[PDB]
């Protein structure tokens, strides 16, 4: 047990590399709560936390971050945001080429929170994220709507940017939706952007932009996470995605009831059959509070199937991994 | 160019730290940025992420990656972190201070009328080069450590009293380095004088004397603990508050590497001293009433400025040129 106890939140980040340490800056920064910066690389997350208390006294509060190497920091989190993986491959771009590792890390990680604190709420970022939050919940055993995976609210993000730089016109009054799976066939709903409230179609027929534009803005929302990591030339983007994860896990502390695009587990909904997908969603103290389900056309049904498919096909590949059919002994 | 109404912000050095500054302005809606760097590729995708970010938090700041100092034209601040970085490796100081020159040359270019933070060590030899190169008034140039060093000193006595560093004023001056000189005499609790808790037995010397300690050490003990690189967080927030001052007419108090004209028995050198930057720049250099063991103690840090210059000197003149 690292937290000290006391009267803020407790925020425990398993996995402390670039987003993780990004999301840790937020908390010093908001006065969010204390945080627990958590690696099994040894003493690294140690080495942040001591930068982030100072940092916290640069900006006059006394918000503290701890480092830790073991799990049992997780006792008392009110939130766990999940970062870890392994996330590149020794000797040398696919959200998927590390799957079969990052599974059984998903699984130490969710027992590790079905031991230290079953109450709290789940925020998971690791890629393929539809997938690895399911793994997560079945081996923590949390509510269902104690858990989601961060995805929609960056995707979205990226679609409102280029709508809003387009029109000339602030983010702020920029709605717009990226659903299905945090893959290839993610699902802009170009149909639903709106100026705050104004179908994107006014400005179409007024000329103030134009439907090649909107087929780009499509376009480069999907590429979006690609070209960035091909920009960098190492890892992938950390700012924007810890900055919607830390929106989401407010969202919960304080009880705000904002709407995030979010990998919800689904029943019924949206054609989902006992999996998760990015679906809008009401997040507040009682969590994942209420999944929207949109009157979506048949084109965008049609869509939207392909990013269902793509999230079942990785279900298959995780059976068949599990139930040993892709290895086999030297004899 | 890459630059409205908003404030341009022109970040030289596009790694961890340049990052970090760049987070800063789009969270706080400080102004519009530029990620410089000299390698391809890489400031624009670090800006890419940041555009969005701005859309996650609902605002429109534009962070742009450039690799032409073009850029830096109309910027109102430039917050310098180029260099080459690992024994002593003073060999790598002639190349930095070539750097330096022509980040100073693209100033004088480009935006003349900025305000200059640096961050790369030594400061002394490193801001005057951009100083001399630019040629800026020396009332709108600084270095940045004393903020990110005083800092450090302000959280340690913090967590020891359990009062909010708020409320805890504190200065480490000098140079950066091992001859830092944090000014435990100085240290007050919302202007209340450490010694009062001394005597009152809420801290003892034993714990002041390792703060002292530790505070020189802190930098030292990020980089054992990280493994990789250095620390970049608070040194990043620390410049982006001084930037912020200058920006704002905010008048705050920073310990900052001025250039010194007599104060603190210093001429024609840059040196880590309580300073107020509000929109005319530096606009105040404090004189602290040091007594002799504090004077003393700051020799170490005049001794080596004065050291690192002839040093400087001695490896540019042995050049066959
Ligand atoms: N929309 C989304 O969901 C997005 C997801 N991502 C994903 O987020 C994940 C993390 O990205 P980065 O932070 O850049 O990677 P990173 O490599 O910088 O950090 C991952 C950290 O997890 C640690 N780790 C490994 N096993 C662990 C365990 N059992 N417990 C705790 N920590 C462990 C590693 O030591 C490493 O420090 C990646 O899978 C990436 O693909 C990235 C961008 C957007
Ligand atoms: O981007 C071009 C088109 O692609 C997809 O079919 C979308 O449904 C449509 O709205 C979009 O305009
Ligand atoms: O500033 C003078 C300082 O000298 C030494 O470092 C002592 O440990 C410290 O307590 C004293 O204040």
């Amino acid at each position: 047990a690292v937290f000290e106890q006391n009267k803020r939140p407790k925020i425990a980040l398993v996995g402390s590399g670039m987003i993780g340490g990004t999301m840790a800056f937020l908390c010093s920064l908001k006065e969010l709560g204390d945080v627990v910066l958590f690696d099994v690389v040894p003493n690294m997350p140690m080495g942040k936390a001591m930068d982030l208390c100072h940092n916290s006294s640069v900006v006059d509060n006394g918000i503290t971050v701890y480092g830790s190497n073991s799990y049992e920091c997780l006792t008392n989190a009110d939130v766990v945001i999940i970062t870890a993986g392994i996330t590149k491959i020794p000797g040398k771009w696919s959200r998927m080429d590390l799957l079969p590792v990052n599974i059984k890390i998903m699984r130490e990680v969710g027992g590790a929170i079905k031991k230290y604190c079953p109450n709290a709420f789940i925020i998971n970022i690791t890629n393929p994220l539809d997938v690895m939050v399911a793994a997560v919940q079945e081996a923590a055993n949390v509510p269902k709507h104690m858990i989601c995976g961060m995805a929609g609210m960056l995707d979205s993000s990226r679609l409102r940017r280029m709508i809003a730089d387009c029109l000339h016109v602030s983010p702020h009054d920029v709605q717009g939706m990226v659903i299905g799976v945090h893959g290839d066939n993610m699902l802009p709903l170009m149909r639903y952007i709106t100026i705050n409230g104004i179908p994107i179609q006014e400005f179409i027929n007024k000329g103030l932009i134009n439907k090649e534009d909107i087929n780009n803005i499509y376009n480069k929302t999907k590429q979006a996470g690609g070209d960035i990591v091909r920009l960098l030339g190492q890892g992938s983007a950390y700012y924007a995605p810890g900055t919607s994860a830390i929106l989401m896990a407010e969202s919960y502390l304080k009880d705000k009831k904002r709407l995030f695009v979010s990998s919800c587990y689904l029943n019924g909904q949206y054609n989902v059959n006992n999996h998760y997908l990015g679906v809008p969603c009401i997040i507040g103290g009682k969590g994942i509070e209420q999944i929207i389900e949109l009157d979506l056309n048949q084109e965008e049904k049609k869509l939207l199937q392909g990013s269902i498919d793509e999230v079942l096909e990785m279900q298959k590949a995780i059976a068949a991994l599990d139930a040993g059919k892709l290895e086999h002994h030297h004899h």
